[PDB]
């Protein structure tokens, strides 16, 4: 026999009728920079954006510096540069982030891990509870001694970062980083405990502009009940893997025995705007998007 | 530029060499079912094998169930009767297994990290802490009643299982389980405690018996530092994966940028004494061998 198939049709059509269902209850988005490219922040882990020829100003012993811990505690001017140079220029989240607010609002969201930095789902209104920010953020920054870690806000760094001022700390006088999780840093321990806790509870999983490469995010997908259904909107088809059953499995969109992942291929915006339009929610979510970018706009 | 190669040559002789310079202090061992294979121990997760024509006698709603936690406290019978068919005839820690005694014994393991759920590696004399069981083990098993949770040895549960009865708790009259990790349970909190800590300080990862397919597994070779060299000892290449620089990436073996995987493409026990022959250990560890299969035997 086969366990139950949640999903009537391995499509999107067959994803919204299961969301209107009463089985889907609890709902985790994974995102990655597929989401925010369209509010205009490329894909730093990307080839396509070059950030090869971006560091080669900086004269770093080697590209992968950058990212170090060890090397920006010692050299943090060229991580700095380097930020400014990458500073978004608006703050707008995309339809996708605002899906994923009626999500919350609706009650079905249980989490969003997210790949991302930028700060946009919590301008999209997700609270910390919500979220689970899987390489950081630079929503707070810390100074960098264990004796002191005294927090600092974004407007602080921003300050720091658009006049060239290395961010020291003001009681005294360490390195203030921002709270992205550099190469030689720990993720916290609230990232696995709402990570083993969430998945045991996960009826739905939507995974949103994310290529499922770099870990941990990679690990996720397999950590989802064998009989959840796990939908990706992504440009391309992602997260797909000789084991038993397909155990210990990625995605399984195309082959005789795939029962429950659905790939909707285009851009993220397009994926949730068709998403919400089945849900009976495209007024809603276009609403919600004209109101808070107008709120955005106002204080311009 | 370039980060610095720890090896000076991407063979078994340079990773040699490397462990024998003081750079490398702490290895760490992530092992699977190929280090046990020699034992006489088929990898139960391989689809060669044939795991599911060894479960149509059973009845199973679906053949997945056998490892899932739900099916398993509902209907405990299938799982035990397999558990019988599958009890390994004898005990016998592998070469691959005494290399392992060797490091610690020479006080340069830092952890070896297990798939496995045969317990060899206690056998062979690593202990507790040494260990990290990634799908936990059979040496020992727990009722599975909150409020109790009854500890039981391997010896209690392996006459349960070869007597045919179901094993109950004698305080409780619960169901008792082995410690191994069905699917929608929890790892401990040790296991994440352990792998961040342990993997910011790793001088060395010796990769053997594993393809990296199943989690948590598969995301651990990204998390050693991007200079610390990795040994694969395995029958075929296994981790290799566009991201910039090769970063939050697998296995680069045999790219014009490789700079510190090496592939070993063999038996685990033979590559074991290969780089034992190299290091100078031969002797001592066909002499370790010789003197605890011995100890075992004049046991029967
Ligand atoms: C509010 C605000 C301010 C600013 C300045 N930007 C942004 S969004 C735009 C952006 O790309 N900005 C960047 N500013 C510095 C960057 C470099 C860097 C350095 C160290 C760790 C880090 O991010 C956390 C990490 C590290 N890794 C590891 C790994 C894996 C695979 C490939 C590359 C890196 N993934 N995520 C990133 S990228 N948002
Ligand atoms: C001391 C002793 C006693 C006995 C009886 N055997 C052994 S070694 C031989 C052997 O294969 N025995 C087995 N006895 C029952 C088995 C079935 C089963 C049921 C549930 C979870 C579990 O192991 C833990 C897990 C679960 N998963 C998940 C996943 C991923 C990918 C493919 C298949 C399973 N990986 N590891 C395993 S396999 N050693
Ligand atoms: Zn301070
Ligand atoms: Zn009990």
């Amino acid at each position: 026999g086969h366990m139950e198939r949640l999903l009537d049709e391995l499509t999107l059509e067959g994803v919204a009728r299961y969301m209107q269902s009463e089985r889907c209850r609890r709902v985790i988005c994974l995102v990655g920079a597929g989401i925010s490219t369209s509010a205009g922040i490329p894909d730093f882990r990307s080839p396509s954006t070059g950030l090869y020829d971006n560091l080669e100003k900086y004269h770093l012993p080697y590209p992968e510096a950058i990212f170090e811990i060890s090397y920006f505690k010692k050299h943090p001017e060229p991580f700095f540069a380097l930020a400014k140079e990458l500073y978004p220029g608006q703050f707008k989240p995309t339809i996708c982030h605002y899906f994923m607010r009626l999500l919350k609002d609706k009650g079905l969201l249980l989490r969003c891990y997210t790949q991302n930095i930028d700060t946009l789902e919590r301008i999209a209104g997700l609270e910390q509870e919500d979220l689970v920010e899987a390489h950081g953020t630079f929503y707070t920054s810390h100074c960098v001694s264990a004796s002191c870690r005294h927090e600092y806000p974004l407007s602080w760094m921003k300050e720091k970062i658009f006049s060239e001022v290395t961010p020291k700390c003001e009681d005294c006088q360490s390195l203030v980083k921002p709270d992205i999780v550099f190469f030689g840093e720990s993720l916290p321990a609230r990232f696995f405990s709402c990570m083993q806790s969430d998945f045991l509870k996960v009826d739905l999983l939507l995974v949103m502009g994310t290529s499922l490469q770099v870990q941990p995010f990679a690990s996720l997908i397999s950590k989802a009940p064998l009989s959840t259904p796990r939908l990706l909107i992504n440009k391309e088809k992602a997260g797909q893997s000789g084991m038993i059953m397909g155990l210990g499995g990625g995605m399984d969109f195309d082959s005789k025995k795939a029962y429950r992942d659905v790939a909707w291929l285009g851009e993220c915006d397009q994926g949730c705007l068709a998403l919400a339009e089945l849900l009976g929610w495209k007024k809603e979510l276009e609403d919600l998007v004209r109101r808070e970018h107008a709120s955005i706009d106002a204080q311009s």
